[PDB]
């Protein structure tokens, strides 16, 4: 490029920057092509083009002006890239703002979509505000290859689409530009199938929707509604390994954390909306907006000291009682809580407070609701036609055809969509078994094996591996968390080693062992010491997340206090002992709303949590317990730097089944950060209980779950204990400890204490 062309850009004299900026073909070789990417990046000193799917990074060179950058790349196709921009000490990674000249589908878009490789198809499919033939309007496009006809109906044509019949491109996608209409436009697709049957559909790629039980899609100017402030958070995440840092997740169902009064409007960011009544049964109650939740949920979580909030599915879903797991609008955050920008505000505010956001994502199935993806164009389009692989008959739902390119693309681009437009920090997928197995909840003779005569769902395994590959390439440093309940191997291992590509797996065995153990009368725990210790035997096969989730405090299982035996005092002690053990055991941490203040009742999705309990000392003390334990967890490297290395854990002794006592070390990089954990899982206090420690010195009582401020009896070691030179548990030195009842101690050598 020439200096005059550059100067025309710098000084805003150029007639169309898209001629010069973005990705331009220079020449074709035999096997390859020469491309140039150009960017105008004012205030940037340096820049790179990332080809994340190819594992490649090329520097950009300043050309004629310090803020005008060129990068020449030889590669057959350059569809998938990001710009890295350095402004002083700070780096951001972005999509090229000059990637798309035109709002309409190109030959290239349609080709990539057909191969299932359009990682940004949601820029072109759906509804987009744009300019065609010199007029501002909205481009609509939808995949419906077998439709006889498709029309856009909406507010703008009184739901009569005779003048808004769409144009079929390449026998696969319907499009229409509509002039003068913009964001706020309420619309659906009217489809005639091959039999002449006419019916209405929500926009599969729709970015916003009316409030359930209404189903109309709404046009969003998704790139011009919110100003982000989280560049520093995103830089930090991209440049960190979340496996080497503290992850304590507060799991939340947004619709049932806290309700407001339905007698006022729902405040939004710089706006308001009609209240959304939580139900006909509880009509005085409304949901909080994403905006109110940003003002109330985020400081609450910040004060508790959790690192992450995990949301039950917020993709648009018709029925409250699905909890979100039955999705019909994969590309919009539910309108129950306001608008897309309100949710953007919520993620931005989490990032300002140093809190990450994980989404429950549901690529496994979708329900039969006629507004949604089911039998979309008069064929099994999104779902496989054979019900032996295309229905979960026990659930009444449909299974995506993962082998069909445009379906794979729908889902793969969907997971990227939440990281791109909503800046989320991870996903969790429930019931991965449901996807992995051809015989899942199917009886003999009602399923067919794969082409090798196995039960493995080959197309699903392949899909899951592509999701995790692309996710970590485009957004390094995220969390991809799986719950898989059948002992499938290498769930949280890289795809190159034959894994599924998650970086964490819920330890469901650990959950079952812990809740079965603490449910047992203390006298009888001696028959069940294996519940405490067994899960360290398979621990190193995956990167485990220790999750006590929503699923464990519904459907007659009781909330945590209700699972515990004894009087009120012992029930609380049991909770403190379990959670202190969970926070000191190797693995990341997940717990669900209500567990942190001792809600007695089960989680009820039709109401909000029992906040009135925090009027009373016992609930308050348990919340202070969790607050201090989260604080300890972020402050003690040995609790998080080596969760997944042998170095990080060693049993001291775990053979005293008779007294239900176990003890272990946690270690980190610095030997002086080592922690001695001692667990007493009966109400029998011990005056003198010897534990081997690795070195002489004073061992501080860093934490004691029986402290009086947690609702305990306040027994312990009055600040700490000097190690005797007294061989015990194959260790040179030992502590003569007081063990409080139904309690866990954490002790740390203070190597600079005065003898
Ligand atoms: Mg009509
Ligand atoms: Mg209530």
């Amino acid at each position: 490029i020439s200096a005059d062309q550059v100067n025309q850009i710098i000084y805003n004299l150029h007639h169309d920057p898209f001629e010069i900026l973005g990705c331009h073909l220079l020449e074709e070789g035999k096997n390859t092509k020469k491309w140039v990417v150009r960017a105008y990046l004012p205030k940037a000193e340096a820049a790179w083009v990332i080809r994340p799917t190819e594992r490649k990074e090329d520097p950009m060179n300043s050309v004629h002006h310090p803020n005008f950058f060129e990068c020449i790349i030889e590669t057959p196709e350059l569809n998938h890239y990001q710009l890295k921009v350095k402004e002083g000490e700070h780096e951001k990674v972005i999509y090229d703002p000059y990637a798309f000249s035109s709002p309409y589908l190109t030959d290239e878009d349609i080709y990539l979509f057909s191969e299932g490789n359009h990682h940004r198809i949601y820029e072109k499919l759906g509804a987009h505000v744009g300019e065609i033939n010199g007029v501002k309007g909205v481009y609509f496009a939808v995949w419906a290859p077998n439709a006889r006809n498709v029309s856009v109906i909406g507010d703008f044509n009184n739901w009569d689409g005779r003048e808004h019949q769409m144009r079929k491109r390449n026998y696969t996608i319907w499009e229409l530009f509509v002039p003068e209409i913009g964001s706020g436009t309420v619309y659906k697709y009217e489809i005639k199938n091959s039999e002449g049957h006419i019916y209405e559909k929500s926009d599969p790629y729709g970015f916003y929707r009316e409030v359930r039980p209404n189903t109309a899609s709404i046009v969003v100017d998704i790139d011009n509604i919110y100003q982000w402030h989280d560049e520093e958070w995103l830089e930090k995440r991209r440049n960190s390994d979340p496996l080497k840092q503290p992850v304590s997740v507060y799991e939340v169902h947004l619709g049932s954390w806290l309700h407001g009064s339905s007698a006022e409007k729902m405040p939004l960011l710089n706006g308001e909306a009609d209240p959304v009544i939580v139900s006909e049964w509880n009509p005085g109650a409304r949901f909080l907006s994403y905006y109110e939740l940003a003002e109330k949920l985020i400081p609450y979580v910040k004060d508790m000291g959790y690192t992450h909030i995990e949301l039950l599915p917020i993709a648009e879903h018709p029925f409250d009682g699905s909890w979100g797991y039955q999705v019909t609008g994969f590309y919009s955050p539910t309108s129950r809580f306001g608008r897309p920008e309100d949710f953007m505000y919520f993620v931005d505010k989490c990032h300002e407070n140093g809190i990450g956001v994980i989404l429950d994502w549901v690529p496994g199935h979708f329900p039969k609701d006629s507004h949604g993806l089911a039998y979309f164009d008069g064929t099994h389009l999104y779902e496989h036609a054979d019900p032996r692989i295309g229905e979960h008959k026990e659930w009444g739902t449909l299974v995506f055809n993962y082998g069909r390119h445009e379906v794979r693309n729908f889902l793969v681009a969907n997971v990227l969509f939440w990281f791109d437009k909503y800046h989320v920090d991870g996903i969790r997928v429930a019931a991965v078994a449901s996807m992995l197995y051809r015989n899942y909840l199917r009886k003999e003779g009602e399923w067919i094996a794969n082409e090798y005569g196995g039960d493995e769902h080959i197309e699903a395994v392949s899909f899951i591996r592509e999701v995790n590959t692309l996710l970590f390439e485009y957004f390094p440093g995220i969390l991809s968390i799986a719950e898989e309940s059948t002992e499938w191997e290498k769930v949280s291992r890289p795809v190159y080693d034959g894994g599924l590509g998650f970086n964490l797996k819920w330890d469901m065995g650990w959950m079952h062992d812990m809740l079965d153990y603490f449910n047992i009368d203390p006298y009888f725990r001696q028959y069940h010491q294996n519940n405490v210790t067994f899960s360290m035997l398979y621990y190193y096969n995956e990167n485990f997340m220790l999750a006590l989730s929503h699923d464990e405090i519904v459907h007659g299982k009781s909330n945590m206090l209700g699972k515990m035996p004894g009087d009120e005092w012992q029930k609380y002690a049991n909770v403190r002992a379990l959670f202190t053990y969970m926070y000191t055991h190797p693995g990341k941490k997940t717990m669900f709303m209500s567990m942190e203040f001792g809600q007695w009742s089960e989680w009820n999705v039709w109401g909000d949590l029992e906040w009135h309990l925090l009027q009373y000392e016992p609930h308050q003390q348990l919340k202070q317990f969790f607050t201090d334990l989260n604080a300890l967890y972020q402050q003690e490297p040995a609790l998080y730097t080596h969760d997944f290395e042998y170095h990080g854990f060693e049993w001291i002794d775990c053979n005293d089944n008779t007294h239900s006592v176990v003890s272990f070390l946690r270690r980190s990089d610095d030997p002086n950060d080592s922690l001695v954990v001692v667990c007493n899982f009966t109400p029998q206090p011990h005056s003198h209980y010897r534990i081997g420690v690795p070195e002489a010195g004073y061992y501080v009582e860093l934490f004691n779950s029986d402290a009086k401020q947690y609702g305990g009896s306040n027994m312990g070691n009055l600040g700490g204990k000097w190690a005797d030179e007294w061989s015990f548990h194959n260790k040179p030195y030992s502590l003569d400890l007081c063990l409080p009842p139904l309690a866990v101690l954490i002790l740390k050598l203070d190597p600079t204490k005065v003898p």
